[PDB]
């Protein structure tokens, strides 16, 4: 539990570093006796800080630790708002849907305020043209994510994340191609 944010990650940590070391820059970071749960708030801020730490014990690039946990994000909550999964029968369905249909759904099951800004569309040579823009800078995530997504459904693609507020553009940009196009 404790934020499902954390919680799927928590669990990569046990499998990595293990639980002893996810407890030690946890207890040094996060608060040791104040508990969340996978429904309560979950400040990204921190998370960030927790990315790094375990990279720094992985000895790898902060950005392919957060890459990597958003895959596994996406796979975990599959199971948490799995009746909101089977609602699509396609990775494509998803991509044009995200925000739509997740993004409504989430509203129904808690208040929160609203979702970051994402717009997706279908392009002829199969492919899908996706946009991301957040002041959180968490798009390294989005990718993991998506990325994963297709393995779930058995698909293979490919995301140019070209585009990049990094830089300072209107907003991130992410190209995705469906394998064999
Ligand atoms: C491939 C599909 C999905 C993509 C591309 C996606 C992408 C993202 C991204 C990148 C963020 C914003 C992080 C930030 O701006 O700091 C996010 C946050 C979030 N997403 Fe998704 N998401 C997907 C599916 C879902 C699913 C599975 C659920 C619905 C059950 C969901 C639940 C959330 C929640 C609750 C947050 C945290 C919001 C916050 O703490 O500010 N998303 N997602």
């Amino acid at each position: 539990m404790k934020g499902i944010i954390f919680n799927v990650l928590e669990d990569m940590v046990v499998a990595q570093c293990g639980m002893s070391v996810w407890n030690e820059l946890l207890e040094k970071h996060a608060p040791k006796d104040r508990v969340y749960v996978s429904a309560k708030s979950y400040a990204e801020s921190e998370l960030f800080s927790i990315v790094q730490d375990v990279a720094q014990r992985l000895n790898m690039p902060i950005q392919d630790v957060v890459k990597a946990f958003g895959q596994f994000l996406f796979n975990g909550l599959a199971s948490r708002h799995t009746d909101v999964v089977d609602k699509f029968d396609d990775f494509t369905s998803l991509v044009m849907g995200i925000h739509d249909v997740i993004g409504l759904e989430v509203n129904k099951l808690y208040h929160e305020p609203s979702l970051p800004h994402i717009n997706g569309q279908l392009l002829p040579n199969n492919q899908i043209a996706l946009r991301y823009s957040s002041p959180r800078r968490l798009c390294f995530c989005a990718e993991g994510l998506l990325f994963g997504a297709a393995q779930h459904f058995q698909q293979k693609i490919q995301i140019s994340h070209d585009t990049c507020m990094h830089t300072g553009a209107d907003h991130c940009m992410l190209i995705i191609e469906l394998q064999n196009d």
